[PDB]
Parts: C-alpha cells; sequence; structure tokens
C-alpha cells in the first residue's frame, strides 16, 4: 500500500551523525572565523527536517563576501544605494556592485498591503522580503536574457553586445525583526528563500522603530538585540546558507531604553538626582487627571525634568566629587573612579565610589520613567562603540546611525570598535538626510567615501537615493510634459536616453522580447 | 435560533421591483447617453446579491467623465503617461489630472508573479488591477496626509502650503480580457474593487497578444471583441458603478486573424486567387515530413505566399471584371459591384457580383492558414475605421494603433468614425516607441497634443514614460554615483531638488511622518 | 490645464465643519452609548482626506450589533465556531448566525506567507485580515449566486429553494495589535476594508504571546490595552464605520507583567518579603518560595486599612498603612514583573477596558460555570449592561462536564450575559477528524469508502454541495455569460 | 572599481560547452527513456542564465517518478484525492503517498483573488500554484518538527512516536496552460518553484475550459496541445528538475474543436453533407440552428464516404488528411463526396466534432511521446471503456502509464455493487492506470462533517462537540487532538531556548 515512514528508524541515528559533521565541516571555513556561535551543530541539526533545501541566497551570499572581503583588506569600499524596483536595478547593475533594498523606501513605495507610510516598520513584515525577490526575480531574468543574446551571437560579434552583471548581491532592511525571536527568525527565513545576500537589524524596539534621524528613538537592551542576531544566524544555519547579518545602533541620539534590567546599559540609563520629587508618572498622571492639556502637560513635564537634573551615574559622581568640601584631591580621586567604574553595573559603580570615600548618591532612574515605562538614557557615540562592541561577535558588519556626514566621529567611532575588534568590517549610512551641500565643499563630498573605506567602511549606500532621483525626474518630467507636452518627452527624455546609450531606450529588446521569442521558436520548431 | 432567511420570501419582490426600477433611472443618466446595452435592468438585478456595495472607484469614473466630457466638448485634451510607483504618482499629481497604468510597464516591473517579461499579456490577470490599487492606495494616503497639514494650520497660512489634486483618476490596462468573457467579468470587478476609474481592452487574441508596434498581430472576429466590451458593462452594471470603457483596435497592422466567421470582417480577409496551389498547411507538413527544417521551410512559405496572390474580396471581383470580355459596360459594373457589397459578406457579395454577369470567382481564405489555423487580413485605417465604428456605441472612448505619430491618418481615422458617431470620444497613444525627433521638429512636437485634440482625441497618453525617465535618471545618477561618490548626489540629485522645490526632498514630511505622529498623539 | 487643487481653499472650512457636525451627529447614535471616546470629533476629521468610502464591512457590523443587542437583551446568545474556509463557511450559514476567524488556526494554516506554525501571533499581519477577505468574499459570491436563484424562478416554486442568509457577520482575532499603535490601526484599517464586523485583541505582549491557556503569559500594563482599543475605535471613526471591538484579557492564568508603570496594575504585583534575599536575577548564574513573594495588601495584613487602599499605587497604599515590600528582586531576565493573577485580576482588568469594549472576554482553565459566574458579576456590578463573550475552548476535555449539562452550558452562561461564546478550533478539529476518519478507509476499501463515508451521507442529509456544480455557481455564471452574448 | 562582466568572455564558450555536456548526460538518464525532446540540449542551455538553482521541487518530482514506476510494472496503484489545506494534508500523509491539488477545487475556495466560482479556469494563474506552496510549506514544516521530536527523543522510545511521510509528492492542475505558450512556460515555472511534483494540462481551449462531464467541451488542435507538453517539459529542462507532465483529453465527450488546420483532427470533424443548404452562419445572421444542423446530416468524412459508396476505403483512410482520404477515395472508383465542415460552425468559429473514445485514443497517442501518464477524463465509472482505452494506447505504447480521475459525482451506491467499489481502483491499476484520484474528496468530506456539526452545534451546542468531534479524535488517536503539539508548539519552544 501506501503506508511508510519518513525515515527508517534504523538509519536515523547514521544520518544525523552525518549531517551533523556536515556543519561542523561547514563551520570550519574561513567564512566564519570572526563568527561566535551560542549554540552546536547538534542543536541545528536537529531543528532541520528530511528535505534539504538550496537557495540561491546562498551562492549572492558567498559572492557578497568575496567583494567585501576584498574591500575590507585594502580599506577601499563597495558602495550602492537604495533601489525602488526593476527598472532601476537594470540600470544599478553597469556601475555599483551590490544593492541595496530600503525598509524606508518600502513603507512609502512597497508595502505588502498597499498601505504606505512613513518609517516606522509598520507594515506586514512581508514587505520588504519581497522587494528582495522584486528585484532579484528581475536580475535573475535579465541575466538569462542577455545570457541568451551573447551564447546566440558568432563569439566574434560579442564585443559589441552588453555584458551587464545583473547579480548584484542584495543587503536588505530586517528593521528591527518585526517582533520576538520567532518573528526574527521567519523574517529571515523569508529573506533567504526570496534572495537576500545579506540583512541588518537595528537595536531599537519594534512597536516604536523610527527612522534613524529622528528624535525620540527608543532601543532595547544590548542583551536583547544579541539574541536578534544569534536567531539570524541560527536560522541561516538551520537552511545551510550564509547570509550575512549587520548589526545596525542607533545608541547614538537614542534617547529612551525598554528596560535598565542589561548592566552594560546601566553607565548610560539617565537617573534623578534630585530627592524631593515625586515620580515624573504619577505627576503628570495627576496632571492629566485635572485637566491639565497640551503646552500645560508639557510645561509640567518639562519643569519635572530639570528639577529632576538627570545625567548618567558617572557624570552624578564626578559632580559629587567636585561639590565636595571635604574630599582631598577631587581630580585624583574622580580620576580613579571614572578608570574603575569604566563597563561596570550601577551597584559596582557605586560600590567603587564609596570605596574611593564619595558619599552615598542619589540616584534613581525608575522615577524619569515615561508613561509607557521606559527609561531614559543619554546615549553618544561611547554608547555606540559599546554596543558595537558587544554585537560584534555575532555580526559580519557594524553600523552606527549619525547626525551628519562627519568623519571625525566615523573615526571616533571605527577607533573605538576596532581598539577591540581590528578586523571588524564596518558599514556607513551616507544618509540623504544630511544637507550634503552645506556639510561639506564637493571635492571633500568627492572624496567622503574614500576617506571612510580608509577607516574600515567597506559597504556604504545612500539609503534612499531611489526614491530621490525618481521624484526629481517625474516632477521635472511631468511639468515640462505639461507645459510643451511631446517636445517635453523628446528633449528631457527620449533623446537624452540615445545619446547616454542607454539599452532601455530599445524597450522591446531590453524587456526581452527576442528572447521569449526565441523560446517559443524552440517550443514550436 | 440563529435560523433565519437572506430575505423574507414576502419583501423579495418588492425589493427586486424596487432596484429594478432605481437601475433604469440610473440608466437615463446623460452618462449614459451613447450607450448600447443589449441586456435589461431586470436581467442586471437578478445577478446582484442582497449587500449594495459602494466603490470609491465609482466616484473616481465620474470625475473622469467629467474631465473628458469637457475636454471633447471644447476639443482640448487631458494627457498623463504610464505611472510606475508611487512615488512618480504623488510628482504627477502636480501637473497631470489622470494617471495611465501600462500593461507593458506591468509586464517588465510590476507582476504579480514577480516574472518579468515582454508585452505579451501572460502575467497572472491580478497584475494591473494590483498596480492601479498600489497607486490609488497611496494617492487616497497622501490625500489624507495634506488636508490634515492644511486643516492643521490657520486659514491665513494655507497659501504657502501645497494643494497638491493627488485624486487623479487612473486608465488602466486590461489587455485582451484575459480569457473568456468569463474572465473579462472577474477582470473588470477587481480594477472596480482596485479603484480604475477607466480600463481599455484591445481586439487582439489572448496568447498571442502583443506590442501595439510588434509585427504579426493577430485579431479576434469583431463580435468577440463587441463581446468583452458589454462584458465589462455588465459587470460595471451589477456593481453600480460608471466606469469608462476603452475600446482599442489594432487592426491598423494587424496581419492575422483568429477566424472567419464574422461577416464584417469579410471585406479584409484574405484569399488565394490562384486554384492551381495546394493549401499551405498540406504543402508545409509534407515538406517538413522531409526535414528541410529551417529558413528553408520559412522561403517555401514565402513563394508559397506569392504564388496564392492574395487579394482582399473586393479586389479580386473587380480584377476579374476588368478581365472580362464579356462584360459590355466594366466600370459600371465594378462601380456598383462595389456599391452594393459595402459591408457584406463573401456570400452576398458573390450573390451580388453574380446578379451583375461576373463571372465565378475563384477566392479560397482557408487555403492561407497558418499552421496555427489563423486567417490572413489586409488591415490598415480603413479595416481600423470599420471596427471602430462597430464598437462605438459599447464604448466611451475608441483609440487606433498607428505605425508612427502620422496626424493625417489621425484625422482620417476620426473623420472615419465621427462620419457615424460624431460626438464618439477618442484616445491617442504618444508613443516612445516613435522616434519624435526623426517624426517632427520640436515646434510641431509642442503642438502636435494640440492639434489631435481639435480632431477629437480627448484623452492622450505615453505608454511607457515612466519607464524611461526612472531608467535614464537611474543610469546618469548610477553612472556619476560610482564616479565622484557623494559629489554626484549633491550636484544631479539633492540640490536640483531643493531648486526645484520638490517636496520629497524633504521626504520624512513628505512619507507623511507628521501625519501619523499626530494620530499617535490623538490615541495619545 | 489639469492643474487644480484637491479643495478650493474658499471651502475647506466649510466641508470641514459640516463633516464635523455629521460625526458628531453619528456618535450621538444609540449603538454607542457605551462607548467612551477620549478624543473629538474635530480631531478625527482633521485625519480624514477628501474622499468618502463606504465599506461592507459597516454593514455587517451594524447586523452584528442588532444580533447582539437582541441576544444580551433578552439574555440569550450566538454561538459559533472557528471557520477554515469558504467550503465550510458556506456549511455554517445554515446554521449560525455569526463566524469567526481564529488566529490560532491561521497560524497552522493561513499565513500570508505560507509559513505554519503555533499560535504565537508571528505570522504577518496580513494574516488573519486576508482570511476575513476569503470568507466573506465566498459569501458575498454565494449570496449572489443564490438570490439569482430565487428570483429567476417561478415565485410558486420559491418555497422549494434554499433561503441560507450567507452574510453570517464575522469577528476576528487581531492577536495583541502586532506591535504599536500605528500598527494597531494599520490591522485595523485591513480588517475593516476586509469585512470584518467585529475584531478582538488581547492584553499580552506581541513576541510573548501565547493561546490563552499556555504557561507564563505576559501582560502588557492596563494602560496599554486601553490605548490599544481606542486606536481600533479610532480607526473605525477615521472609516465611519461601526465596527465591534471586543476586549479580551488574559489576566486570569498570566505570571508575568511587562512594566509597573500603571498604578491600576500595582495592586497584583508580587513583591519579596524576605530581607534577606539578594535579587533572583543574580542567582541566576527555588529563590522563589524562600521570597515568600506577595500582594502589598498580603503583605500590610500582617486593620480595615484594605477599604482605603482599593485600587491604589504602592506609593499611596503604603501611606495609608502608616496612618518590606521589593517586586524588582523577582523580576524574569528580561526584566519582567511577577504578578498574581486570577478572575479578582481580570475582573479589575476588564472593568478598566469597559468604557473601550463593546464586549468583554477573560480566558478561564476550565469550562467553569461559578468562576464565569464570578467573572460576570464582577463586572456587571460597575457596568450591569456590559456584554461579555466566552470561550467554548476545544482546549477544554468535556468529559469536566456531563453530557446533560454539555447541552445546556452556552444557555447558563447566556443568562451571566455571555451573549457571544465560539469554539475557537472547531473548524481545525472537523476537518482534521474526518480528513483522516476519510483517509484511512480510503486507503482500505478505496471507493467503497467515498460511497459509505461520503457520497452517500451527504446526499440523505441533503448537503447542498452534493450537487457541486450548481453549489459552486455553474448554472449561475452560466446565465451571466447569456446574458452579455444573448 | 565596481563595473565586471557577468562572465569573462574568454569563458562563456566553454561553460556553455561543459553544461551542454552536462544536460546531454542528464537526459540520457533512465528516467527519460520514454521522452521525445524536439529540442536540442544547446538551445535549452542557451536559454538559461548564469546561477543555477535548486527545487526542492525535483526532489519530489523523482520520488513520485520512483513510486510510479513501481506501480504500473506491479500494476498496482498509487491513489489519492484533492486536498484543500493544511489540516487535510497532515492527516492524508498517514494513508496516501500522493497529493492531489484540484483546480475546480481551488475555483469554489483558493483563486488566489479570493472571487470564488464554478470550474472555468478564470481565476488568475498563480492559483494552482499558490495552492501547491501552500500545502508544501506545511508539509515540509510538519516534517521538521517531527523530525526534531524523533531525534530528541532516546532511540529506544521512538517507536512510541509518529513517524508519518509528511513529504508526499503533489500532483497539480494546470488547466489548459492559461493562455499561450509563454503562459504555459511561466505557468510551469510557478509549479516548479512552489514544490509540484507533477502536473497535468488539458487539450480544451482556454477561453471555454469546462469540467470534466460538461455540455460542450471545446478542444484545441492536436499540434496545440502537443506544443503545451512540450513547452512544459522545455521549462523543466531549463530549470533542470525531473517534473513529470500529465496530459489530459477531454475527446471522450467534446463537441467542438477550434479550427480544423490539424490534419490527425481530420477523421473526426463533422461536416454538412447537405449541398442545398447555406451556412449556418449566415442563415443565424440572417435572423432554427437545430433544424439546420438536422437538416445538414452530420458525419464524419470516412462516414460520408461510405454512405456514398453504398470498399477497402476505410483501410487506407487511416489517419488519413481530408485531402489524402478524398485522394484515396477516388482511387478507389467513389464519386466526389460533398462534405463542408465549414458551415456547421458555430458563431464563436467552432468547428464540429464527433470525440468519443476513438478520438481518446487518437489524442493520447499523439500526445504519448510528451507525456509521462495519460489521461481520458471521463464521466461514468465504466471499467470496460478504461481497458478499452488503456488497450488501444497500449497497442502502440504498451509501456505508457495512464492516470484515472474516479467520479465524485456519480451515484457510487448505485454505479456498481459494493464488492465491485472495493475493487474498482485494483482492477484499473491492471489496466495500467498506476495514479488515480478522486478531484473532489477534500471538499465533499470538509462539507459533509461542517454541515452535519454545524448543525447538531446548533442544536445540542457543546453536547455536540463531544458527541461528534471531541471523542471521535481521541478514540480514533488523531494527533490533531492534541492541537499544541500538533501545530508545534514545543518544537518552536525548543527552537527559542536553544537561541
Ligand atoms: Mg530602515
Ligand atoms: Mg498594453
Ligand atoms: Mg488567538
Ligand atoms: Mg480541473
Amino acid at each position: 500500500n501506501m503506508v511508510n515512514p519518513a525515515v527508517e528508524p534504523s538509519m536515523e541515528d547514521d544520518l544525523f551523525a552525518r549531517e551533523v559533521a556536515e556543519v561542523k565541516q561547514w563551520w570550519s571555513d574561513p567564512r566564519w572565523r570572526y563568527t561566535k556561535r551560542p549554540f552546536t551543530a547538534e542543536q541545528i541539526v536537529s531543528k532541520r527536517g528530511n528535505l534539504k533545501i538550496e537557495y540561491p541566497s546562498n551562492a549572492q551570499s558567498k559572492k557578497l563576501w568575496k567583494i567585501l572581503e576584498g574591500r575590507f583588506q585594502k580599506r577601499d569600499a563597495s558602495y550602492t544605494y537604495g533601489c525602488l524596483e526593476p527598472t532601476m536595478v537594470t540600470q544599478m547593475a553597469k556601475y555599483l556592485d551590490t544593492v541595496y533594498v530600503s525598509g524606508w523606501q518600502s513603507s512609502s513605495t512597497a508595502s505588502s498591503s498597499d498601505e504606505p507610510g512613513p518609517d516606522l516598520a509598520d507594515y506586514p513584515y512581508t514587505t520588504v522580503p519581497n522587494k528582495v525577490s522584486h528585484l532579484f526575480m528581475a536580475q535573475l531574468f535579465h541575466d538569462r536574457k542577455q545570457r541568451h543574446e551573447r551564447l546566440s551571437a558568432p563569439k566574434s560579434e560579442r564585443s559589441k553586445l552588453q555584458n551587464i552583471d545583473y547579480l548584484r548581491p542584495i543587503i536588505a532592511d530586517a528593521d528591527t525583526g518585526h517582533g520576538g525571536l520567532t518573528a526574527v527568525m521567519k523574517l529571515t527565513k523569508l529573506f533567504i528563500e526570496k534572495g537576500a545576500a545579506g540583512i541588518h537589524i537595528e537595536d531599537q524596539a519594534p512597536g516604536t522603530k523610527k527612522c534613524g534621524h529622528m528624535g525620540g528613538k527608543v532601543l532595547v537592551p544590548i542583551s536583547e538585540h544579541i539574541n536578534r542576531l544569534v536567531a539570524i544566524r541560527a536560522q541561516a544555519d538551520i537552511m545551510g546558507v550564509d547570509l550575512l547579518a549587520i548589526a545596525r545602533t542607533d545608541a547614538e541620539a537614542a534617547t529612551l531604553i525598554t528596560t535598565s534590567i542589561d548592566p552594560r546599559d546601566h553607565a548610560f540609563i539617565l537617573g534623578c538626582t534630585n530627592p524631593s520629587l515625586q515620580p515624573l508618572a504619577d505627576l503628570m498622571n495627576t496632571a492629566e487627571q485635572s485637566g491639565k492639556t497640551g503646552d500645560q502637560l508639557q510645561a509640567i513635564e518639562d519643569e519635572w525634568m530639570a528639577k529632576a537634573n538627570l545625567k548618567r551615574f558617572d557624570d552624578a559622581v564626578v559632580d559629587v566629587i567636585n561639590s565636595s568640601s571635604s574630599i582631598r584631591n577631587p581630580k585624583d580621586v574622580a580620576a580613579k573612579y571614572l578608570q574603575a567604574a569604566k563597563g561596570k553595573s550601577n551597584r559596582e559603580a557605586r560600590a567603587i565610589a564609596s570605596s574611593l570615600g564619595v558619599p552615598e548618591i542619589f540616584f534613581d532612574w525608575d522615577s524619569p520613567r515615561t508613561r509607557e515605562g521606559y527609561f531614559r538614557i543619554k546615549g553618544g557615540c561611547d554608547c555606540a562603540i559599546n554596543r558595537a562592541i558587544a554585537y560584534a561577535p555575532y555580526a559580519d558588519a557594524i553600523w552606527m546611525e549619525s547626525k551628519l556626514p562627519d568623519y571625525e566621529q566615523a573615526k571616533e567611532f571605527a577607533e573605538g570598535v576596532h581598539a577591540v575588534y581590528p578586523e571588524q568590517k564596518l558599514a556607513y549610512n551616507l544618509s540623504p538626510s544630511f544637507n550634503w551641500k552645506t556639510a561639506m565643499p564637493r571635492d571633500e563630498q568627492e572624496t567622503y567615501i574614500r576617506r571612510l573605506a580608509g577607516l574600515g567602511y567597506c559597504w556604504q549606500f545612500i539609503t534612499l537615493a531611489g526614491l530621490h532621483t525618481t521624484a526629481l525626474i517625474s516632477d521635472r518630467f511631468a511639468r515640462a510634459y505639461s507645459e510643451v507636452g511631446m517636445r517635453a518627452y523628446g528633449e528631457l527624455v527620449q533623446e537624452p536616453e540615445m545619446e547616454l546609450g542607454v539599452d532601455v531606450v530599445k524597450h522591446q529588446k531590453w524587456s526581452g522580447a527576442t528572447y521569449v521569442d526565441e523560446l517559443q521558436k524552440m517550443v514550436t520548431g
């Protein structure tokens, strides 16, 4: 009949050991020399099914890895930008060796539910993985098309034909993982199934995520983001692919953090140094239960914050030492304090301060909590480096959002991470949020990427360039077209296309009309 | 107890009666003064369910209808181009009053399966409606975004704020219908559900459909395309909306037709006039059943075709008249034959030539059929005019593809149609497949749309302008960007956006970040 | 020249005022007599666009409202179960007046990405709203099919035909909202556009959400769940629909809470009473029993201060006392707090959610009538006309109740005010049962099993689907065709 | 910088050559011994891209082939039925080695647009492949879940656990290809990407696709359907997979055909033998049809030739084009026969044909070289007819696998005695019908239990759930009764603990 087991019991153990050995051998590849796996080959194989699946995503990540390995070793950089759709990706393939898929661009132009909006990662998590597939399936198509044209013409005739590399690895945005760890693994699975060569996940909290240059970004504990990076690697291992994992931190300008449970975040959590105040939350509640609204509540909250005199604990300590009237050598004590207290938890920092003769210090990080229950933090490059260093073992590349295209801070960040992991690859957001004309003169704009590459930033990208380029020409053309009709098409579009040799100008051929026509003749012939 | 009927059997008839009355009242509206409906209000209402649904697409078509009514009457035109995605649509809204969604563009950039390819209408049929929805949901969002910013500001400060009309009616490509009449109705249903103000369907056959300017187009019989147009209207009626139905004919350049069953197509079907030849099918068969396969079989067909001496029937008749000594008045016989046989079936035409004393005409349009069984046909503007006239009662606007931006032929096509229906709106494809620099000087390029508007082409569009504009800026920026890094971004993109005052340059605000933040606060 | 404003400047204020007036008029309807809106009609309108859209969803929620108003007032109840797909829905339509779309069933049979998994609300949030569309579009189709049949047939023969009400209002699972408040509004927008008559949202946290009868369920603060419920009403108001919002609380068996920020939650947060103990988190590198966790009151009562401490924060609670409690040490690794759930806790939460919910549901460990009575009475002691909903969970082992009590359970709960009841996974279970039974028999005796276990039974019960072609709408579509070419 | 070619010009030729070699090697495998490929390996490779992709569809394809090969050789059969969704597929997996995905069922319950309707193949063509993915992703998940459970337990205890083969090969409905040849290859590409082990395609016309037992089905020419089967194999070859291609013919009951261009169709096309009549179209336009039809005295050519005579004609006229048949008939003294198959045409332009089993055998034999299995859509469960069809096809291709659709509509209660009902499948398998299926069983079982339960539930409430659902599940040991474990809660909980 039709009854049979998935696997004959007699062979279950054999197949398991054999597969386990294969994974341990795989993990030995140089690809993983910087990767820390807090789990065993046995644990991973034990989660796999009986049918091994191969993914073209794997090939692309291997390709991407070969590229970034070179770039970093030579202190050069591969740079690209956020691609919106297929037309754009086929043109980018001629000059850029990678492709970036922006979640910001996806919210405004590719939500799988078609409901657009600001960059809040609040679209269905199928969104970015579907954009990857949208571009990848188009890349695979134009590759087949072109190979067909090339192999179809006499060898001596090929020098005239194009030879574009359409299979440019795609790095996609995973936002914060769209939920818990089980969601992170499912998202990663889609990304691999859809073709991503690599993905990036940020240490922000889902439900509140904002674009890197917004005020009020909320972070998650360092341990939680590490879990996310581990979950991604675990899912990739289960699927047997080399998907690159990129860690992004928003600790530079972040002002909030979900919990203070992780001692590594203690040094940066703001505490109320005023013993007389009642909790902000209590104050704010009473304020609302009294009709206070808008600017009132704000004023009431603003005053509380000021009287609170919020500071990181080390600052609270240094201020006490310097204001003292009994402590001998304030500079010496403060100096010894800061040195020993670095990276210590709050309890240990307090213990250190007391051992150095400083009196007890009032420091309360609960009273300043927001109505949601979040804690306030004073981030910055130092906070960013701390996090990057902690993520490093679980990240193939690290990225830190910044406020301006500041070379020095990029240097500061890089040297900070490299002090611990000299070979850690770095990625950088050449954000269009920065007013580049105001930020730096042309000559420096022209060398910025190169200068950053010298620092280890081997992969750089202009997040929203696709959006802006499409908007600019659309605004320009639609206007001209409305003013002078077809004169605008020939002048602003068709002629420039010819002069530049844009292959799309010959739309029929560019679309694969001949390619499919030959597929047809082959079947009917 | 949870058992109850959908509707009380006692009131079923009263409700049906009232609905029918409404449908009839709706049909008397001037919106339908040119519309021929081969079915009754009772038939339509009998296909409806018990829960009436209203679609924003209906509002969009009414808006479209008002716009096109105005243009045609003033002999002006609204013109737009094929929009690729949301970023593009929000910019078009500033200068263009309508939006076009191309099936061609959808093939290379928007198939529902993500499998791209050439314009063959072979992607899943949800492809174009989904693109309509993609753009329509974005327009809706941006209209919300802008109203909030405007209403949130003091009346006195609004003059400084943008006042873009994002709700530009969308006209979509329904290809040939993606299957039979039931497929046509399902397609129209999704278009209506996705926000389409109008859709266009062409007289090519699905499966062999292709680019409007590609050689070898295959036509379906006139009756078939009319059925499609009627199917569209019926579905719109069932759903209670004013969806515009635009008919497109590919007869100007088409060389094939699927069948010879429709007498209206007989005047154009090509027949072999050499009684010594054997059917092309048998020849090619016998030929391939012995190697030769390749360019040899090709040439073998060209020769047959040459020997066949193919002609439209009227010409075959006239050729026999001018070579029959038994005919005393050849000029009179020919003229009389042409006058009477005009628009008649082959059988009627043969009966006419017969009555006029014309000898037996050897004409065989079956022998020239392709291996797929397709008949040959000589189309052209005259064939297209004939089809447009036959489609007009079931089409809100008519479109005839052309080989070149030829004003004279466009005027010829318009006159042909207006001779019978002087108020028939027309549509024109300002094709980017045409070499404009080579077609007409710049000053004439700028008057072209207006010239065409004077003829009644009240709605015109550059099918693939979105593709090309996007390709251009992408090639240019990507190249420069790979050459001078960030210098190119500020020089070619950011600074120009600033100069031009492009709202997107402040992407956060443009994306609706302020709008959602206020939604947030409202909910506290 | 194709350039024109969205709205002429001189009309904007007049259009706003009029629309704001319409909304205030709408909100005065008795449908909203229990509804508390912490926002104004003006705030809502200034969030709308210039094109009003009407949804068949609004019609269904109105029909649903009319149904539940009746059930509650008569102290009866409508009961249904989770539906899997169209075939099942066309059959349920004949006997039950509402339809339920389970998030549990959706995870195992309908993720938008096709990746199955346990009930963790970790599929793309598009999942459940799509399942609603799936069934609703099918309901609409069959409504058309049947109307065509009845209307086209001789009036004297209509009594011999079916007259099924396929338009049975659907209530769907919105899990915990799938993220932040903006996600909640987007999800609601989807449910409304897809056909939902009402949706339910629970006070668990995304990422940790588990099915009602799971172990350590984690709750969000009372205030956070209220925001979710207000976000839902807010989206419905923007869209102009009457969508029902059902509040579910998992407080009866929850053991953890994300934060202690809300004072209404203080009365249930467990704190260590052993000064000798060091933080639990530190030890994890048991402590519990030794910690002697207690609620502040069960620690203060060691006379009648409880009467003035009721519903007070810990700060205010301590104050009352004067005239050792530490809840930080017990915190989990994630930073969560320990809490003692229970009916009392659920009642407290139910009461806080009430002004923002059309119906309230409290998960229970067993189908316990007495507990259901206690919950109902606790809520009603404050909001006597608050509709309640109940999960006739297939997770329970009914034989927990004798056959005779099984038959009256729904009726008894109905007396308590549980006007809407549902078996979450009945759809999954019925399909599974018949599938196993049939596939097994079919593998043994071939077509004999089909004639005996399926075909013959269908014809005897007169299942309309047995006439597959007619059922699927073959005659309906065939007529549509003849009408177009006729 | 970042510019580089897709492939170095100095390597293209060699890679091409090596890949072309691999394809020829692949095609020499026994899997393809019965397969005719009207194209070259060089033609296929020249259509591929530079990135090779592996599909689990292929592994399943191989598995299915191994199964069917065994079945046919032993004259046994694998049989299954149309599956609706994941729940059903996990139960079917215990007792059935294959899974069928019905287009009919997909139309009433799975259109990718959610718009249901009768079986007319007019849903978006992503419908069926999407259903395949729906079931396959579910199979893959449960396979992992169970593997983890089994491996996580000590060997000595595994015999107490389930060991269901969830990876049951899925055969799916491709209708008529959903349009032209370019659509056929696209639809085939999706099926392969989605996980199909095999697909079947029928010889009806797409715009008028009807379900098997329908009134007037329209057929495409033999050559057109062969083009579809070849298009399927080509796409499979391009993708490097072993996808099974099943050819279905509706010629047993079809009454129309799009065109008379294919000579192999000539012996079945009905013609008018009445010379005094005007074409039907002309008649209809001048405005009765049945009237014309009757006065037309429609017959197949061979029959028209006979009547004329009243004759070795039938012998030499076998499988001959009309122009040949005519040439034959006359060479035997027979007078010019009046035959016109263009006058009977429908208003859509369709020709009339008299189908039947002989017509179906003809088509099946014509498709055989391009099909891994052949199926003749039939309505009545007639053992003798099935025998007639199989012997007809086997007379030419004795090792040609056959498929069979077990009528879900016909009344089996009176169709044959119970004994005969139980042996029907076994008897067909003996004829070479190595894979059989009940297209709509999934629909009916779900429909049956739903009506029964919804009714009982509305009558006795929870009592009904205990009596008709929960108790039986427990007594039958249905794993789904413990929904949490079954859904994979422990698998995911453990997955999370690992992280
Ligand atoms: Mg982002
Ligand atoms: Mg088109
Ligand atoms: Mg749930
Ligand atoms: Mg089918």
